[PDB]
């Protein structure tokens, strides 16, 4: 052990000296076999694994050649070393055996290295963990020999120069080899760099650099985010989940069947298989993350020990200089290793969470396409979309939290043990305090969650009322109702503000508890430890290692209740998900899709039922249809024709009797379903584009005139936003899609509901007629009209869920029996300006005082640490300072006082912040709501309603929820950083200089991160939204998809969308880890520079200063990273204030009241005069009304029907001053609208909208929200509207609840209510507007009679497009191209040489 080197093996005497150097024998002994030992103990395994499983990949690039060249240079160097050693035999007496046995080992090990490097070419990771770790170990274990040789040669020791020079060259080449191994290999551009990067890069996430640079120069486009590897793509993980889930689902299903049969001898579903299956399918990543976290946790408790060693070294005045530096270097190395481990664990955990969300969403979709009818009925579209949107996120969060709920326990236990070893059994006081603080955290978390749910509900109701307000802003501005509809939502917002303030107070309390736990624990533990006994003393090692352990334990202590609460929530979410997935699949035994048969349709005594709990809807049926034969099944309402079609599709359950169907089928229902996108893609429906067939199906249907009518043309847009296509157009496009799909059989279910006579007849003749495009294709038609009955070739009559007889129209006219009576019954007819705006909303005094009080908190904290330093120092002297109860009591009291001052200052800061942010949100929403209203109608016409609704929902929610927390967190992080830096610089002022470059470095990283992160965030928001929406689109129209047999196409599309979102979210996760590695390196650099400065100045500052400098420099590693992430979040969610301020500054119309007031009756019950008028719908675009002048007398029923131009509809808009009059004005009995107010004039003028809309709520304020009319007057008003009967049958009174939809307040009721409102307005000027011919004639007759009998004395306008109801007008006005050429009564109009206008009487 010593004879083989001819030198001293171990000698601690050299170490125990100011200039210490390790013995050369041990140095060439152990520091040489350690890297070679690591290499030779694993090289066979790596070589075998690579050579056994390998492809034919092989290339020779610059890197492979360079690494091989340098390794053979190492080979040559070891060879010449051996040559020199053997030659020196005659130089000396007997060379030591080491001098000539090391070169042989180096030769063999470099041959092994050459083989390893060559073998790596087969694999895909060129520089894997083995080689990089070997190089790192070699460099680290050789730096000792390098320094020893250089130190020996330094002191003029001219001995064996050649060997030293050769070792220097070999070490330099090893350094360059490690440098090369760090670099990522050249890329094949067929895989994402995450899988082809070198081990050091994959550890340090430097392979992301390119993307970040790509984000800084130009905005990131969805094509610039690298794809994910095939491991995480939704198809692969979903297949793995299904494989590992089928067995568990079968076991749970059999157990559920056994339980049900035992109970019987709906709330029970096969459960407790989702968690088992997910764990079984992800156990590998679960284990990798668990081991990585365990290593990091065992590695996080080395920093306090190193700090204790450093304090002990500085305290001793005879300590060796060569120490201390070793402690600082070790602290840097441990922090680096721990940061690498932690970030890799985070990447593993987050990617596992994202994969869990992917597999759950994809399994949801795959189940939605085969769910049985009953299970589909048990849910709803909104609820199921919410399930996929929310429960999957809950499961992802639970996955992220499960790997941490155990690491927190390990960290707490180890930290408790180490605190015990430091401070004796007196840490139980700290244990008690910080355990009593845990149920408080749990309770606060639960209360916060409940208040958040209540806030969500209130925000939903506010969104609903806001959307209703914005949809019908037209009539709202017409009737001058803005103050009332503003006050209602103002009250709702006040209630939401109260709830939000409560939530903010609870969050502030929770964060105050988290921030004050370490201070309270420190005070209590130190006080109890000193007071419990006089023997034990508090020195700088115990106190500051204990503070470091308290800081280590603060987070996992406060992250237990949150994780627990989230786990108990995900429990219910998992139960819901596995209740959905466990529902049985739909049955296909009855409906057999036989490949080849006769007539393609056979009803083998089928008996289908909507619900087994009820009587069979249809039973004992028998019908066969020849191929190519049109069948028009008809019957009474509710007979079961729609039920018959559903049974044909197989969307219903049956008791007995199978149905045999052959060939492909197409189907169109009465309720047409339209996907999001283009009309073209709707028509193709995933089939190949064919211009000929496309043109044919446009010609066959009525779509070309509609397409030319459409604004966007063939592409245009439809769905979601769309253009609000009419029902007839939807039916037409669905019929066209069915025709294009060219199936063998067609199932038409009332596709001509909102279709006129001639157009529907043409469509039938050209599509489903004898000469239609589907002559060779059989069709089963459901119809209600009689025009198409003569064209049927096989008509079946359906009654009470049972067919009666078959036949054709010839049978109809021949039998004169059942068919005759049936037919007879049938036809009977950013920049700082935005931050300034938000802060000004907050209030400058409030932010000034918040900043001042947080600064006072940090000053108190620095004072507390200085006092602890002095308290620990007083033990070293022991020259009368101690051994007195007064001194110890004063120390304890002042320490407690400083802790209390810090606590109350921080609490005052946070409470003031909460109140200021609440006030700011209130003011911002008030301003935005006030200014959106009273805005001119042009702004509403241009901007879509969805845009303003999103501005009121999402941006206001951001401003009220995520902006205060982000700004407070930024201030917290920044003042933590400033306190720590000004407390490190208080000991060694030289450190101030190192702030100059470090900050610059930090700044650089931040900039790059921001310039990418924003974009990634945006990309996520752009791609997450479609998935959910598509799910709705594929779950509302499930019968259509099942009929067309296009299931796999929809499944593939959903998988594609999931992958497109997955790549964005994965790139975001990696960007977070990239920034975290960089900034944890910056914080670690801060702690290492501080430790080096403390060691250098060890002869000036005592050990207590080292303790309180390092114990806080160790806490800065994460604060920098979180400061940058909070800066990025503040930049991301400040755009809400930007948009709100953009919408506040919108233009406003004429003011409410312009000083001058009208008399008691502004209309003066008299005439009106139109002077020279020059008015356009929007300014300087195109004048509409030009060169018109007229005078309408009192009580005149003046009607105007000009032409098809917009000039017909302009007058009303010009009568309420909605359109500003550029030329002339309007005189009404000497009263000019120009020189008078606006809202007062609109309030006392009436108008019937052409498209009236309803306001949600009651019926009293939907009629008169101002409540300025007595209930008797309102009742009389409905009495002339004869709506008294409807409300009397409904909830009696004026305050009956009303809502949208046809359930309540049907179209006739709506028209009656509008007429009543108009007649009770009681203004002498009446303006009408009619645009729809679908209104019932009785309603028109009654409103005309009541107008003529009540409003005859009042002037009326009657803007009516129809001609058959205007001859009764007293006067008729005609306006052409914006000009009037005639004036007089209808008799005078027809007196002009005979029908000179409105000639067309039909
Ligand atoms: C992305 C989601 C998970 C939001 C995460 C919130 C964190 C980014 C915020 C919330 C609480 C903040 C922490 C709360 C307390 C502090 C104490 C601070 O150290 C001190 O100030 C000493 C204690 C004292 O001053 O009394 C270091 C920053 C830190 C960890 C803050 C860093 C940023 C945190 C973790
Ligand atoms: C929602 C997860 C909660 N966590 C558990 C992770 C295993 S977490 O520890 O608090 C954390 C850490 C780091 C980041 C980040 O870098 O964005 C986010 C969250
Ligand atoms: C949400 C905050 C996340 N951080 C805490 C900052 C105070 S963190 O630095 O990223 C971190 C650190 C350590 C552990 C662990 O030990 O499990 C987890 C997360």
């Amino acid at each position: 052990m010593d004879k083989f080197c001819n030198s001293t093996f171990w000698d601690l005497s050299l170490l125990e000296s100011p200039e210490a150097d390790l013995p050369l024998c041990f140095e060439q002994t152990v520091l040489v076999w350690i890297p070679l030992g690591f290499l030779w103990l694993l090289a066979p395994w790596q070589l075998y694994s690579v050579y056994r499983s390998r492809t034919k990949r092989s290339s020779i690039t610059k890197f492979y050649l360079a690494k091989q060249v340098f390794v053979v240079f190492l080979l040559i160097l070891a060879a010449i070393d051996l040559s020199l050693a053997l030659t020196e035999d005659t130089g000396q007496a007997t060379v030591p055996p080491v001098r000539y046995t090391n070169p042989i080992l180096y030769l063999c090990t470099w041959l092994l290295v050459l083989a390893v490097q060559h073998s790596r070419q087969w694999c895909v990771r060129k520089n894997s963990w083995f080689l990089s770790l070997f190089w790192i170990l070699s460099v680290l274990c050789g730096v000792f020999q390098f320094q020893t040789l250089i130190r020996a040669l330094l002191k003029d020791s001219k001995s064996n120069m050649a060997y030293s020079y050769l070792f220097f060259v070999s070490y330099g080449f090893q350094i360059v080899l490690l440098i090369l191994t760090a670099f990522s290999g050249p890329s094949d551009s067929t895989q994402t760099p995450s899988v082809t990067a070198s081990f050091l890069s994959s550890i340090t996430f430097s392979w992301y650099d390119r993307t970040v640079l790509k984000g800084y120069k130009h905005p990131l486009t969805l094509e610039d985010v690298w794809d994910i590897d095939e491991g995480f793509k939704t198809r692969s993980v979903t297949s793995k989940f299904e494989a590992a889930m089928t067995k568990d689902l079968q076991k749970a299903r059999q157990a559920f069947q056994r339980r049900l049969q035992k109970s019987q001898r709906t709330k029970d579903y096969p459960k407790s298989w989702l968690i088992k299956s997910l764990f079984k399918t992800f156990h590998v990543v679960i284990l990798k993350s668990f081991i990585l976290k365990l290593i990091h946790d065992l590695l996080v408790f080395l920093n306090p020990q190193l700090l204790k060693l450093l304090i002990g070294f500085v305290k001793s005045s005879n300590s060796y200089v060569w120490f201390g530096y070793i402690c600082a270097i070790l602290m840097f190395a441990v922090t680096l290793i721990q940061s690498f481990c932690l970030q890799s664990y985070f990447q593993h955990c987050f990617v596992l969470g994202m994969c869990v969300r992917t597999t759950v969403m994809s399994s949801i979709y795959k189940k939605a396409l085969t769910l049985s009818n009953l299970a589909r009925k048990q849910y709803t579209i909104g609820e199921t979309v919410n399930l996929m949107s929310v429960d999957s996120q809950k499961l992802m969060d639970a996955t992220n939290y499960m790997q941490l709920v155990w690491s927190s326990v390990i960290q707490i236990t180890l930290s408790i043990f180490f605190l015990w070893r430091e401070l004796g059994p007196s840490i139980l006081a700290g244990v008690g305090v910080m355990v009593l603080l845990i149920p408080v955290n749990g309770v606060l978390a639960t209360k916060i969650r409940n208040i958040q749910v209540q806030n969500m509900k209130n925000k939903d109701k506010r969104l609903k009322i806001m959307n209703e307000i914005l949809s019908g802003i037209k009539i709202l501005k017409y009737f001058a109702w803005e103050p009332s509809f503003q006050e209602q939502v103002q009250g709702i917002r006040k209630k939401e503000l109260k709830n939000l303030l409560r939530f903010g107070q609870l969050q502030s309390l929770l964060i105050f508890i988290l921030q004050i736990t370490p201070i309270l624990v420190s005070v209590v533990t130190f006080s109890v430890y000193v007071l419990v006994d006089s023997a034990n003393v508090l020195n700088a090692e115990k106190a500051f290692t204990s503070i470091t352990l308290f800081n280590i334990l603060r987070f996992p202590l406060s992250m237990l209740p949150m994780v627990t609460s989230s786990i108990l929530q995900a429990s219910v979410s998992v139960d819901r998900l596995e209740r959905y997935l466990g529902g049985d699949d739909l049955d296909t035994s009855a409906i057999r899709r036989v490949s080849n048969f006769d007539k393609a349709v056979k009803f083998s005594e089928a008996s289908f039922t909507w619900d087994p709990d009820l009587e069979a809807t249809i039973q004992d049926v028998n019908l066969d249809i020849k191929p190519g034969q049109l069948v028009a099944v008809v019957g009474t309402v509710g007979s079961g024709k729609s039920s018959l079609v559903s049974a044909m599709l197989g969307e219903m359950e049956n008791v007995h009797g199978h149905i045999t169907i052959q060939g492909s089928t197409a189907y169109v229902p009465q309720q047409s379903w339209i996907q999001n996108g283009t009309i073209k893609d709707n028509i193709l429906f995933g089939s190949e584009y064919n211009e000929k067939k496309y043109q044919q199906v446009l010609k066959a249907c009525a779509l070309l005139p509609d397409l030319e009518i459409l604004p966007g043309g063939d592409m245009a847009e439809i769905g979601e936003k769309g253009i609000n296509l009419s029902g007839g157009q939807k039916q037409r496009v669905s019929l066209a899609r069915a025709a294009y799909q060219d199936a063998d059989i067609y199932i038409l279910d009332d596709p001509l509901s909102a279709v006129d006579a001639h157009v529907g007849k043409h469509i039938f003749n050209k599509v489903v007629g004898p000469n239609g495009l589907l002559a060779g294709k059989t069709r089963i038609f459901v119809t209600h009209g009689i025009h198409f009955l003569p064209q049927v070739d096989e008509i079946v009559v359906l009654g009470k869920g049972t067919i009666l007889e078959k036949g054709s129209y010839r049978d109809l006219l021949d039998k004169k029996g059942v068919f005759a009576r049936n037919w007879k019954t049938f036809m009977k007819h950013v920049k700082f300006s935005i931050y300034l705006k938000y802060l000004q909303a907050v209030g400058w005094w409030s932010i000034l005082f918040i900043i001042l009080f947080y600064g006072l908190n940090n000053v108190a904290f620095i004072g507390s640490n200085l006092w602890l330093s002095a308290w620990t120092s007083d033990s070293d002297n022991l020259n009368g300072t101690n051994n007195s109860s007064s001194h110890r009591d004063m120390r304890i009291g002042v320490f407690g006082a400083l802790g209390l001052a810090q606590g109350i200052c921080l609490l005052i800061s946070t409470l003031w912040s909460i109140y200021a942010c609440r006030n700011a949100s209130k003011a911002l929403h008030g301003q935005l709501l006030t200014n959106i209203l009273r805005a001119p109608m042009r702004f509403f016409d241009t901007t879509p309603t969805g845009r303003i609704v999103n501005r009121f929902s999402g941006d206001i929610s951001t401003v009220d929820d995520l902006l205060p927390q982000t700004l407070r967190s930024w201030m917290m992080c920044f003042f933590g950083i400033a306190g720590t830096l000004v407390m490190i610089c208080m000991a060694t002022p030289v450190f101030a200089i190192i702030i100059i470059p470090l900050s610059i470095l930090y700044i650089s990283v931040q900039v790059f991160y921001v310039a990418t992160s924003r974009q990634l965030r945006r990309l996520d928001s752009v791609t997450k939204s479609p998935i959910y929406s598509h799910f709705s689109e594929t779950v509302t129209g499930l019968p259509i998809i099942r009929a067309f047999e296009h299931q796999q196409r929809f499944l593939a599309w959903n998988e594609k969308q999931i992958d497109i979102n997955q790549k964005c979210v994965f790139s975001w996760i990696t960007s977070n880890r990239w920034l975290a590695i960089r900034l944890e390196l910056v914080g670690n650099l801060v702690v290492f520079c501080s430790a080096l400065l403390l060691v250098i100045y060890r002869k000036t500052l005592t050990g207590d200063v080292v303790g309180f400098v390092l114990s806080n420099a160790l806490n800065i590693t994460q604060t920098l990273n979180w400061l940058v992430r909070m800066t990025s979040e503040a930049e991301t969610n400040i755009v809400a204030v930007e948009r709100i301020s953009e919408y506040i500054n919108v233009e406003n119309e004429a003011p409410w009241v312009t000083d001058k007031r009208p008399p008691a009756d502004w209309p003066r019950h008299g005439e009106i005069q139109f002077n020279n008028y020059q008015v356009r719908y929007r300014p300087e675009l195109d004048l509409v009304l030009k060169g018109i002048t007229c005078n309408i007398k009192s009580g005149e029923k003046v009607g105007v029907v000009g032409r098809t131009g917009a000039g017909k509809s302009s007058l009303t808009n010009c009568l309420f001053r909605i359109l500003e009059s550029a030329g002339g004005q309007i005189i009404i009995d000497g009263i000019d609208v120009a020189s008078i107010g606006l809202h007062d004039l609109r309030e006392r003028l009436t108008i019937i909208p052409q498209d009236p809309i309803l306001f949600s709520g009651s019926l009293r304020m939907n009629l008169d929200p101002f409540n300025k009319y007595s209930d008797e007057e309102v009742w009389r008003a409905l009495e002339l509207a004869h709506l008294r009967s409807f409300v009397s049958g409904l909830q009696l009174g004026l305050l009956s609840e009303v809502t949208e939809g046809g359930d309540n307040l049907s179209i006739g009721q709506r028209q009656l209510l509008c007429l009543g409102r108009a007649v009770l307005r009681k203004s002498k000027i009446l303006v009408l507007d009619e645009a729809t011919a679908a209104v019932d004639l009785e309603t028109d007759s009654l409103i005309q009679t009541t107008i003529r009998k009540e409003f005859s004395q009042c002037t009326v306008i009657t803007i009516a497009h129809r001609l058959h109801t205007i001859m009764d007008s007293d006067k008729i006005m005609v306006l052409d191209n914006g000009k009037i050429v005639e004036y007089g009564s209808p008799e005078e109009l027809l007196s002009n040489r005979g029908s000179f206008y409105l000639m067309a009487k039909e």
